[PDB]
This record gives structure tokens, sequence and C-alpha cells, in this order.
């Protein structure tokens, strides 16, 4: 049906082998994809080196934010198509990629555009012996070529969240979006030819990651830099990778995060959140809740309510009429979704509602869903409140006490988010500065601030990207001393 | 003897090993090598240190107690230059005048920066009208591991350390087997002054299959901040990555010089001869590389030979001393070796070359004489790779772009010092060379307030000023909706 | 007994003296002599001078060791200087070692530690040429500071402001209120013997109008002056200094409120309007002198405020348990009683107090008036508009959250407010809405000095506190290098 | 053609009328309604309500969308608007092409980026119960921002001011030069096409005493007053707001040098200096008056500097080459001939100009006068301290390089100042040392808006620009909550 090609050193270029986008509503192939080679894959990173040296490198700050605003504009005159695109690899509610995936894509590039305009550095003035004095001041300078690999829960809004500040520092970019979502970032590159970005600025490249192109890229000594989000061992794969070169990385990887409930919290708004951070885009987001903890004395009472609002969900078509959730990403994340399913029965669980596959008896069955699922009744030890699922599922647990509820939540090798429910004034400060994770909500989830640092703390990240913190991350910064 | 410090402790091994004096050969002590149990010790107690009495100071008073560090150094001042002395042989006025009083500087500093560092708000508008905040939090990372070399043992040892406990950190560290002593003194001090059972931890050894490796293995830590050669930082960076542990890593270096025809050139024969034999040239900021225009070349390289030459080789008290040896035999090896290769790669030897006769105990010490040469290919391995000994390789150049092609035509990137009178030129050359410090007209001048680090194989992330208060925290965010 | 102007590094006697006066039982406690307009010029030629001798001369890093030197010297000589305050004002002596000696000497170190580790701008343009152009911003002494304080906290607001002016090191030339001389006489007995160069920090006493207060304003050898008082003396000083083109930085009155909702922690509030009624005898310019209550939890409100008010021990600065000294003047108590007899006037109720306490001893010389709690007044009664500055507040109830803070706001002051919830979205909701420069959640006057502090409407004009006092009190020059 | 106030969403016109007149040929260029009192009243009530309404509602990204869309607006009617800075002004048609016009929609573009991007400050602490408390600022709009300006560079500062006071979130009643007030006025009608809700920006007409300056500034419904203009001016204004307690912002004269030092790159030193004294005919409050020049190169720059000004071209604005058109009146040309008479009378040598050309066409009816340069005037003449503001410069030697900086700011005024040397450390050690708020090395007005910009004395209040702007025009609020 459709062909995604490469685009290398401004041109689109097809691949000597292909691979299936498989669209996980029905089964059905969407387009073939040409897999970029290390051959192809080198030349992407030579073309980034010597694009440093072409007309980009010459732009001002100014003219380099006004173009990465075209690029911008240019998603917006194609905006439907984008939705379409995003739709079409990866089921998602056409509403959410019309109010979610796609304006974010648009706002990384318009924001980092703006902070790349305004952002400065800094002086350092200091006496010396002699009584004459020295200047120090700081530069931001691009880091050079970076290298993006980006995951396929949300495949452009992550994607451009990483091209957008390596572009307005003045970087150049190779950037292999998920093999299970390639669509949008294909259209991304027709943007950035027809807004006139420069040869070898940036450059796509298909492929899968081991032995394909995702592992090339890590592994040439061309790029200046490699910033990543995926899976937590993935994480660690590449940082091995890169060793050698010493690079700079960037990581955003698992969570196993938790939302908590306490007693004084809005009951039908926590409700309506948990539900809403438990099974957004069906599960699949890094950021979703798969361990919630409600006190003891509204448990029963949240369990029931969160039930209701789960079964009321509408499970199907992307632009079906009311549509909440959409399948899985593919048949084999379907497949570890389904075996976690099976072993949280094994370990005890309670399934208070979900925890299989809907019938459709249509063409729907051939494709990836499962139902939204909560479960009750197992330890703080069990795997399935341990490990990253990533599906529409969460565990229900009821505490006591709230400093051993903040312990509980800690007790976690990963640490991404946390959303927190109380209407409280200083149990929301008190409570949110002792959770061990990168970003807390109070009263909500998945509000996002672009100005603000984003990452995760052990297992779940490295680094910080966001406002100033990608300013930092994408640039070389450079100190020079000069003595009066 | 020196001990490892341990939760409280001053403790001993299973093992020790010989804390050599490099000037005459003498053993200085003995020191206990922390075996995997005791490592694992250090971490388990600097993991529970978070949760004690340290974790619910203040940050006024945590900078205080900081600042008490720094006045018992200061306190024992003659103590540490003798032990720093001791341990590498260094000059007695460097000790002095750089070693001693920027450990007591990096305390004090970084105390000052936590006291007054802020953090962020950000306001946003939502749907329903009602709006939301967002701030940003600091908050320790955790225990940090500390892994450093033996050049500028203190120095460098607190340059870590004080930032770590600054934020609010507890600590694991892990000087060189090769200048053990200041930081046993320090865990004295820390001690003395109070510093509570678990938040400082020394522990003694060597890399593979000793303590250092076991430090960066242990599951236990949150960051691993390390100084030291390239491939050493490739291996921990390795060794961490199925943890994702934070790491700052500060490498090796092939620094270049560069002198302009416009330079006023006795100072810059001045700059040249501190940037190339400070320290012995044990300094990962110094020049081995240098570069001169060719119409001042001949002149330059006749003014830093006899400079050169003019230097005091001898005892670290020895008034007048330039230079004492190098940090040990096995480095001497490593840089003698270098010196048969330049002359096997065609090198005219201008001064130098080998190493001066004593006819006294010295003999047995490990110095080597300044070496300068000339006459190498930019491809030679004598002007390429890091050497770490008291030498400069000086080239000639006539072009602005030719010179800043021929600095940065290298697979390091620490730092670069350039001479020029001219404004235009300092700003428009300095931009250019891919470095993280550039110095126009000095060298290794410092303020702990800017970033610090290299490019490429020289380093990965910055610290210094905010950015030591950033990589020794959590920085979270909480978003409030309202 | 006898306060001397510091004046190029020598204590120095004046023509005229006047009588400073202990408030507690109105005895003479020493002479001040006042500098009249040739020793005031005397002291801006002289800080002129020191601008450019050893002063101008040392490193950021020196200067700042310095001035930690000078809070040593206050800390050595801390139960003097809190004895200094006790005597000129009357407060007690557990609020002078506690909140008064303690923040000017917080007042040096934190300023000094700024000092040492603030920094300034870096900006990168490009050229039509296409060699581009650097800009860079440095901070500067800005040159002479003039510095005029009240009476209320002493040594803490006179600090307030020389601590920053030396920290980004200008001169000084300071007069302090001419009811509380002795604290910053101490202080410079401490810079002398701290060895700050002479003519780098100079003190003038006397009174402001038609003497040492006014001729600093009107002098054209300062570069600034940062003053602190009532708001019509603002206005007179801006007028002062507009022929020069002054920079300025005013902390003027106030009438600010106290909200207390119906979900407060009850108790907490009650016991937090008592301090912020009458901590220093409501003598603060942050006191909360009217006081919003739901409706709902009004009448327990004022019947545990009238309570806690009336065990409130009102006596000698070191009696045991005492909790309000005196007024600071018999002067400053004659406005105040004239406010009680007006609200009485107005159709008060007083629920309590409402004269002067009978001790039957010295101090029935001395200047105290009672705590005292209003009710029954509307919002445009001149006791619940005009700032009193005695231990005095009004209580209103309210019903509404949208009310309540239009009647907070329906001022011509706004310089603080202390609100009362346990509510999360109503703190920070409501908070962004009060027009003032601080709001305070469940405390009052708790102080971080690195964030800045003023006033907005007749309260103020600019900030202070943190980068926002590094800033006022520099020079900011930009300097531009084209490539 | 007819210029209208704009108030409360309508264009309106007044009781009294005043003439508009082109500086090139004496022609009338259109009829100016003088707001009264009446009306200025009422533009300040519009902006008051207008805080209240719809803008007020507006999130700072939709409000940054608005002000973008104004500069579309300007961009959309680009020549017309060149047509009108001209018209009025008789400046190049070229400089308004470049300069004027471009900086101005510049000004809205990058205001609109800081709101977008500017964050404030959170600050942590502990407290003696040990639960801690933050402390975190925000930025609100100050209210209604009365906005004064000038005609040198007329749609430039006006932008300058308003621009800021829009992106604060702020309501505008602004006030541009009699002088110079087509191109405000055209501002008027973008604001209006691109929907800028009523009373949010209102235009008043008029001059300055007795008049809508006066009355814009004793109104006590404006938060703050923002001002450019003469030094004696900005003290009429201070003081005239002093009741308020207003913040306020000047901008005000100058009497800047240029330095050229003996390892200067002489030819781009002198083209400099050429730029320096005589773009927009001199009047620039940034233009260099006086000129300070090493004795060794001393004869060697006058020489060529008397060549460069001579082949300057004079006349019409669109004219093929033109350097400068006219001064802005001839009322401004009385003042300056004035001063031209002066430096003969003090003594001086007429290098080159000193008079008035002579055209033989409708240019005579213009109010036109020569560039001029002048020597052998000692440091203390008038005409080498008092700012002229025409096209004229004198030029001294020096010596010393620690004698010319002391010359240099031996000055009341201390706005800019331009120095010319190829040397490193000379370039750093002298601009630190020039008591002035903006120093230019080997160039001269390069602009970067995110700097500060003002003066020191008699030169300026305060600073503009980046996060000074973003202060100034806003409410710093700091939110302390208990935990
Ligand atoms: N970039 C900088 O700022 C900086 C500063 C000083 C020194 N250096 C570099 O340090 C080098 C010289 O010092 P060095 O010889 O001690 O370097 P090194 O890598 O051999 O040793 C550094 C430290 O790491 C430890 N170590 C060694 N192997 C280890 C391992 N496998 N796991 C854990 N720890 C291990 C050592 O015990 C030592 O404490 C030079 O390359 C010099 O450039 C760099
Ligand atoms: N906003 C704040 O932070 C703050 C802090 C403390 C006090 N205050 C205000 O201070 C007032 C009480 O103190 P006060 O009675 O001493 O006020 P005041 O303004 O009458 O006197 C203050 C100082 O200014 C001097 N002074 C008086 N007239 C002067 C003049 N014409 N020119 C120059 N100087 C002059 C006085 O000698 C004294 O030093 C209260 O209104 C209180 O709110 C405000
Ligand atoms: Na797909
Ligand atoms: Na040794
Ligand atoms: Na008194
Ligand atoms: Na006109």
């Amino acid at each position: 049906p459709s062909q995604l090609l490469n685009y290398i050193d401004g041109n689109f270029v097809t691949s000597a082998s292909s691979f299936a986008n498989i669209n996980p509503v029905n089964g059905k192939l969407i387009s073939d994809v040409f897999e970029a080679d290390a051959k192809q894959v080198n030349e992407a990173v030579v073309a980034a080196q010597n694009a440093l040296k072409g007309p980009w490198g010459k732009l001002s700050v100014q003219d380099r934010a006004a173009l990465i605003h075209k690029i911008a504009d240019g998603i917006q005159a194609r905006f439907e198509e984008f939705v379409a695109a995003e739709v079409a690899d990866t089921g998602r509610p056409v509403h959410q990629a019309r109010t979610l995936d796609i304006p974010r894509a648009i706002a990384n590039f318009r924001t980092f555009a703006d902070l790349a305009k305004t952002s400065h550095t800094d002086l350092f003035e200091m006496s010396t012996s002699d009584g004459s004095g020295a200047l120090n001041y700081t530069v931001r300078k691009p880091l050079g070529v970076i290298g993006v690999i980006s995951p396929w829960d949300l495949p452009l809004l992550l994607f451009t969240w990483k091209v957008a500040p390596a572009l307005a520092c003045g970087n150049t970019v190779v950037a292999k979006p998920s093999e299970e979502s390639p669509s949008s970032a294909t259209l991304l590159a027709e943007v950035m030819h027809d807004a006139g970005v420069p040869p070898g600025v940036f450059n796509l490249i298909h492929g899968f990651g081991k032995d394909s192109a995702g592992e090339f890229l890590t592994q040439h000594p061309g790029i200046s830099a490699l910033t990543f989000t995926g899976e937590s061992k993935t994480g660690s794969t590449i940082m091995k990778a890169v060793a050698d070169g010493v690079k700079e990385v960037s990581f955003e990887l698992g969570g196993k995060n938790a939302a908590v409930v306490f007693a004084d919290a809005d009951l039908d708004a926590a409700i309506e959140g948990v539900l809403r951070s438990s099974f957004t885009n069906s599960g699949q987001v890094c950021l979703c809740s798969e361990r919630v903890y409600v006190h003891r004395s509204i448990f029963d009472e949240f369990v029931s309510g969160l039930k209701v609002e789960a079964e009321r969900l509408v499970v199907g078509y992307p632009d079906q009429d009311g549509v909440n959730m959409g399948p899985l990403i593919s048949h084999g994340h379907r497949d570890k979704v389904l075996s976690y399913y099976r072993l949280a029965v094994d370990e005890g669980a309670t399934v208070v509602t979900g925890g299989g596959v809907p019938k459709f008896n249509d063409e729907r069955d051939q494709g990836a869903y499962v139902q939204p699922t909560i479960w009750t009744g197992l330890s703080d030890k069990a795997r399935c409140v341990t490990e990253e699922i990533f599906g529409p599922v969460c565990h229900i647990s009821p505490f006591d006490d709230e400093d051993e509820v903040i312990n509980r939540v800690n007790d976690s090798n990963y640490g991404l988010a946390c959303a927190i429910w109380t209407t409280n004034l200083s149990r929301a400060h008190r409570v949110s500065r002792q959770i061990h994770v990168g970003l807390v909500w109070v009263n909500t989830w998945y509000l996002r601030d672009l100005r603000t640092p984003f990452g995760g703390v052990k297992l779940s990240g490295l680094g910080r990207e966001g406002g100033r913190f990608s300013m930092d991350f994408y640039s070389d910064i450079a100190n020079i001393c000069i003595k009066i």
C-alpha cells in the first residue's frame, strides 16, 4: 500500500530490504518500510557531520529559530495527515491524536525555537594576583551530531521531543523511530524537506534495534551524543555501546509508577484521574500508574467506583463514537501483556475487571486489543506489582499511614512519576517532596509544562531534559577565560 | 599506616600495600586495601546515614558543618602540606599555595553555593481556567561514589567531595593508590568535626579486582563521579550501565597552547613553561603540544629552552626547587618509553630527554628532566598520545584557520591556552576551539563557579558552580493542579 | 550616655544634642549628637573619597571576608547589642535575643555570601558582517548609598540596608531613627574595630525634616536613597532626590489583613493572629490590624483571641514571661490613644484592652498601652483604613472567598497579608489574588532573605532581598564587543 | 490628514487640535487632536477596567500570540509605517526601513517570546518545627502603565515601552511626542484590527505641561510611569508621581563620549565616529558629542573625519545616497544654531560645518543644519558639557589611559560610550571603568534586546530590556507556604 523511505542527505532513499508496518486495529498491512543498513547509517552520520560545516552552521540563532518555526507551520498545514499517520500505526483514538500527540509535536518545535532565541549564558569576574583581574564567560555551541532513538508509545511527540532541541541548539540529527511507528516521522522528513532545511541537517533512518539501524547508530564514532527513550534494559545496552567514545547520553526509561489517593482526596476526581492515569493510550505511556494505593477508609468505595468507570470505557475503532481505548501496539506486545494477566492470577490476584481480550466478532479480532484490567490482593513483592507491564492495568492496595505509603511508593528500582490526590495544603507539599521520582502531580496527571525538567531517578533515567536542561544537554558548554 | 574510614570508624584490612615516597623510593606507610565486603559495608552505611541526623540538617546547618571541615583542614594546614608532598614529591611551595588552599576553597565555595542556591517556579493555564503550578526542588542524589587520581590528590578529591556533601549526599570515596595520605587526614578532620558516621567513607585500594571496581559495581550507589584516564572512564561507564547510574567524567587530554605572532612573547614563554612543566607536567591541563607562529618560532623555542634549563629539579623543600619527581617508577617507565619513542619518531631534542644524576638517595627516586621536542609530524604518536610528563612538542604554524584545525584534530578536547594581544582574534579564535576550557594569556586560572569539563574523549558532563549543584542533586518537578 | 556620629573613621560630636528616652519609664538614657548639614556633607564627601581608596580596591572575596568580620564583631558583643536595642525600644529581651540581633548578623552574612556567589550575563549575537558580537554585563558599586531607617526593628532594618550596600562595594552614609540610635552606634564601633576603611561607613544622627535626614536626601553626592518608614515620608523623599534622579528603594506603610477561612486550623490561626497583631506591641510594618474571619467560626475566633490577648504579660523587658513592652515613645502613644478614642466614636465594640494599664510603678511614667481588639466597624471606618501602628486589630466576619479578597484589596496600601486555610487549591488560588508584595499562608513573618521583599501601591517602590538587592545596590553595565 | 486619540476601543477627536509639520519643507502633514484632562481620565479608567475584562483572562500563551499578531499587523503595513515615521521626522527612508520599523516589530516579538519563556523562583527553607516552608514568586501585571515617549526614534522607543507592558499583562495609556504622532496612531489601528480588547491600549495626543503628558503623570489611576526624554523632564515627572509612590523607569539625557586609542583601526574608528555623531542628524540620545583621540593620531584622525563628514549627503529622505535629513523642527534647529554660535564664542575652531546648507529649493523652508566638528574647547566649555542633540562633535587629544577615563567620566550624564582599540586587555580593562549604562567596543548602537539598557547619574533611573523589563512591568509577589 504505502512505502516509507529513509531520508538521507536531503534525499528520500529506499533500501535493500523492507519490513512490514501492521495496523494493530485489524492486523492489516499499512506499508512497507525500507530498513537502513550500516552503509546507509554511516552515510547519514557523515552527511550530518558535513552539514555542520554548511549553510546550517552559518545560520544565526534567530534564523535557525525562524526556520524551526517553519517546520512547526508545515506540520500544522498537514495536521490531519499527521493525525492519520499516528493513528494508522498505533490504533490510538483520533481524538487523542488530535488533542495530544500532534499538537505537542508542534509545540515541541515552537517552544525550543523560543528557548533558543531567549537563552543566554554566564559571566564571571575574578581578581588575580597582579591585581589586574580576569573574565570567564560561557558559550553554548552545538554538541555536534545527535543520535536519536525513540519509542512507539507517543511516536511523534517523543521523536520531536528530542529532535526539536537538537536542532534548536544548532546540532544535526540522525534519528531512528520505532519500527512499530515510523509513519509520522517520515511525514516529518517531508516537512523538513519542504521547509528548506539544508541537506544533512535532519536524517531519518528506519529499522530495528539489534543488528539493525538502532545498533549501527549507537556504535557509530561520528555521533557526539545519543538521546534515547525506551526500555531500561535497552538504556543499559546503549550506555555500554557508547562508553568507548564517552558519548554524552540522555535516558528516559521505564517506570512502575504509583498513584496515591489519600482519605481527604476529592474521591470522584481521584477515580477519574486514576482511570486516566491507568488507561490512557491503553496503559501504553511510560507515565501511566500501574500501582495504586488508596487509604483504607475509602478503599472499597474507590475500587467499586473505578470498576464501573473502567467498564464504561469504549474499546474500539480510533474514530468510533465515544471511543476511549484502542488496541495495544502489536500482537507481540499483546503476548507480553497477556502473560502478565496470567501471571497475576497465578500470583493470587483478584480480577476486579477485565483480565482478558474483548471479543468483537469482526475484523478487530485480528488486531491486538486487550481489556482494561484492575487487580487487588497482591503483595508489594508480587512480580505484577513490581515489573513494568505497559498495558491498561493497575493493581490497587490499601494503606493506613502517610509515611507507610511514601515508603511503599519509593520501594522500587524505578523512579519516573507519581500522582498524588489530596485536598490538604500541607499534605500536598510534604508528601510530594518525599517521593523519589522525577515528576510528581497533585490532583492531576500528565499535565506538562515544556519548560520544566523532565526525567526519572534510579532505573527510570539518567539526566534531565526540558527547558534549560535540554539547552544544556544538546549544547557544548564551553568556558572562556581571559586574563586582563 | 593508613586505614579505611567506614561508618564512623578507622578500620584495617586483610591486605595492605606500600605507599612509596617517589623522591627516594622509600616506604612512607602501609595502606589497608578495602575488600568487597568492606566496600559493601561503606555503601550500606552511606545509605543509612541519609536517614539519620545528617539527612535532617537544614541547608544552613549543613553548610556550617562543611565550613567546619574547611577550618579543620586549615587548622592542620602544614600537616596536610606534608602529606601531599610525601606521597607525590611535589614542591612544598606548590602544596602550600595551590594544593591545600584549593581544597579548603572547595569546601567553602560549595558550602556557600548550597546556601544561596534556589530553584524554579513555572505558572501555566489549564482548560478549566484554574491553572497549575510547577516547581522544582533539589534533593540529595543519594550515595555518591567518588574515584580520584594522583596528580592533584587532595584538590581533585575534594573537588568531588565538597559539592557531594553540600548537596546533602553521603559519600564513598576511593583515592588513588599512589596518593592515599591527605585523603586519610581528611577523614580525620571529618571525624573530629563531628560529621555523622556513614556520611563520609574512605576506602583504600586499586582499580580492577579492588575497591575501585567494587565501588563501581555496587548497586547501592546513586552516582559515580570519576577523574582519570579516558579508557578507565569507558570501563566505569560500562560497569555502572546496568544500574543506569548517573556519571560525571573528567578524563585525559592532549592539550595545545597556541602563541600568535602578536602575543606578548616573554609572557608567552613564561606561560608555556608553566603550562608544560607545573607539577612536572603531571596535570590533565598541561600543554603537551605547542603551536607558535612561524615568524617567532625560533625565538620562542630558544627562550623556552633557556627557561626550561634554569628549572631546578630536586627536593620538595630544596630552596628554589621547581620540579620534584614523577609520581612513581612505573610512571617514569611510561614517560621514558615516550622519551625514546620521540627520538625514534625523528624528533629533535631541544632540551632534557632523560633523567638527572643526583648521586644521593634521589637516584633511587623517580625523576626525569623537563623535555622539549621539535620536528615531529602532527600524526606522530608523541604529538597525539597523552604522556603525562614534563614535556612539550613545539611546531610552527602560519594561518589562524590552519592552527584552529590543527588544535581540534584530536580525539581529546579538555583545554587550550591561547596567547594574543588582539581583541578580535582572542574572541574569534577562542569560540572555535573544540574543548571545555580556553584560557587567553594565562593558564590554569580557576573560578570555581565556572563549568568545568571536556568534550570528545576528554569527558562527559560538567562540574563547578551550578553544574555541580545540578549533578550532585536530584532535580524533581512537582506539579500542583489548582 | 553620649551617642556620637561616625564620620570618616572618627567618632565625632556635634553642635546640638537631643534626648534618647527609655519608653519603659520615661527616663533619659543618653544624649545624641545631631549632625548638621556641614557634617552631613562631610560624611557624603568622605564616602565618595573612600570609593577611590583601599575599599575600592578590595576583591569581592576580600570584601565579603571583611563583612563576615563585621558579623563576627556583632556576635562577640551580642549581649551589648541586645541591651542597646532593649534600652531604646523597651522590646522584650527575649525578642531582642531571638529576632532583632541574630537577624542583623544574618543580614551581613547572607549578603556577603550572595556577593561571593553572584554572577552576571553573557549574550552572543550575530552581525551583518558575519563576525558577531558579545554582550556582557557587570555589577559595579552604585556609589554612595544614603540609608534612612525607622524605629520598629532598629538594627534589623538598618543592617537590612547597610549589609547589601557594603556587599556590593558601595560606601554608606546612614541615618538611624532619632528614637533608636543606640544599636547603630555600637555598629559603628564594630566597623571601626573590624578595620573597615575610613569613610566606607558613616553614621549621622538626627531627625527628618530640617535635620540630618532631610540633608542626606538633598545631597547631590549620593547615588541612591533607600528608605523604610511612613508612606508620606517616602513621597517627600522621592521629590527631594528628583532633581538628581537618584535611584530609590522604598518600603513604606501598610494596613495589612489576616484572613481565616472556615477550614483553617482554628487554634493555629488564633495563635497566628495573636503573633501578627501584637508582636513588638503591634509596632511592625507587617502587623495585621485588619482581620477577616469566616462567619461560621467568627464568635469562636474572637472568644479565643480575647482569652489569649488577656493572657499577654505587659511589662519590663526582662520581666519573667513578658510578652509586650511599651510603645516607642509618649508621642507615639498619644497617636495610638487618639485612635483608640476614635474607634469608640466610630461605633466599635471594644472586645478587650482599649486603654493603658495601671502598673503603680515607674512603668506608669513610660509609654504603655493595652493590646486591643475591636469589632463592629465598617470597612470604610478610619480605624479600619489608616495605619495605627499599635497593638491592635479589628475583626470582621466574611462569607465568600471573592468577597474577602475584594475587601483585603480595597486599600491604598499593599504590603502584606496572612491567610489561614488547610485547603490546597484555596491557598494557591487566593494567595495569587491578593494585591500585596508578601503573602504568608498558615504563618506570619517567616523570612527567607533571598526572596523579593516589598509592597505595592502606597506601601512601596522597588524590591529588595536576594538578587533584588544585588541589583539595586549595583550599577548594572552592559559592555558590547564587536568581534 | 488627521490623527485621533484612541480610547476604550474608539478613535476620538478633541476640543483642541495642533499641527504636525514636515521638517523637510515646513509643510503641514496633519492635524492632531489634543486630549484634555477629561479624556486622559477616560483613558486611565478604561485601562483599569480592561484589566478586569477579557484581556485579564488570557493565558500568557494566548496573550503572547496576540502580541505576535500586533507585530504581524505592522509587518503587513510596513511601508505605510515607514512613510509615517519619515514624514514626521525627515529621517532617511533607508534608516526607517532598516532600523526604526524593523526594531518596532522586533520589540513586540521579543517581549512576547520573553513572556512565554520567563519563569520565577522557588526558595525552600527550614523552620523550628522541622516541617519547612516554601517561598515562591510570581509575576503579575503591575496595572495601568503610563508611557511617555520622545521624537528621536518615535515608533522604536514607543514600542520599546508598550511591548513589555502588554507582554506582562498590563494595560496602557500612551502619549507619543507632539513632534512625532503618526506611527503611534497607525499602531492604534493595528491594535484595533488585531482585535486587542477595548481599553487595553489607549493613545492620547498632546504636549507636556498643562497638557496630556502632565495629566497622565498626575492621574492616581496609573500604577507606573515609564519615560524617555530630557533629564529635567524626568525630574519633573518624578516629583509629579511622588505622592502616589508610582513605580518609575527613566531613560534620560546624555553627553556621550567616543574614545579612539592609538592602537585603533583608524579607518574603522573614523567611520565609526562619523556614524555615532551624525546618524539621525545627531538626534539620538546615544550619539557621541564628545570625542577623545590619542595625541599620536589626533591630527590624522581629525583630517579623516573632516573629509568623511564633508562627503555626507544632506537632503531628502529618499534622495540617492542621503545620509542626513533635517532636524525635527525649526524650534529644535533654533536651539542647535544657538549652540553653533556659542561654540564660536567659547573659542572653538570650526573644522567643518557650523551653519545651514543652502539648497535653493523647498528644503530651504525646512529645518536643516550641517554636520559640524569642533576642536580647541576645554573640558569645561558649555558645548563640551551640555547636550546639544544635533549633528555635532568636539574632538580633543589625550595622552594617558587613566587620564581619558577620568575625562570621560567627568560629567553629570552617564548614558553611553564607544571605545576604539584593537587591544584585548585594553577593551575589557577600560570598558569596566566607564561610568555609563552602555559601552561599545569597535562599534556603536549595536543592540541585543535581552540586555539591560539604561543610564547612570542624570541619564536615568533603573534598567529595561530582557529580564529587567519583565521585572519593571510586573508585580513581583512572594508567597510563603508554611508546610
Ligand atoms: N580531565 C581531568 O580533569 C583530569 C584531572 C586529573 C587527572 N586526569 C587524568 O588522570 C590520568 C592520570 O591519573 P591516573 O593514572 O591515576 O588514572 P587512572 O584511570 O589509572 O586511575 C584513576 C583512579 O581510578 C581508579 N581505577 C583504575 N582502574 C579502575 C577500575 N577498573 N575501576 C574503578 N576504578 C579504577 C584508580 O585506582 C584511581 O583511583 C591522566 O589521564 C590524567 O589526564 C584528568
Ligand atoms: N514597609 C516596611 O518594610 C516598613 C518597615 C518598618 C517601618 N515601616 C513604617 O515606618 C513607620 C514608622 O516609623 P517612623 O515613625 O520612624 O516613620 P518616619 O517616616 O516618620 O521616619 C522614618 C525615618 O525617616 C526619617 N525622616 C523623617 N522625615 C524625614 C524627611 N522629611 N526626610 C528624610 N528623612 C526623614 C526619620 O528621622 C526616620 O529616620 C510606619 O509607618 C511603618 O509602617 C515600614
Ligand atoms: Na504499526
Ligand atoms: Na606512593
Ligand atoms: Na528611645
Ligand atoms: Na512633525
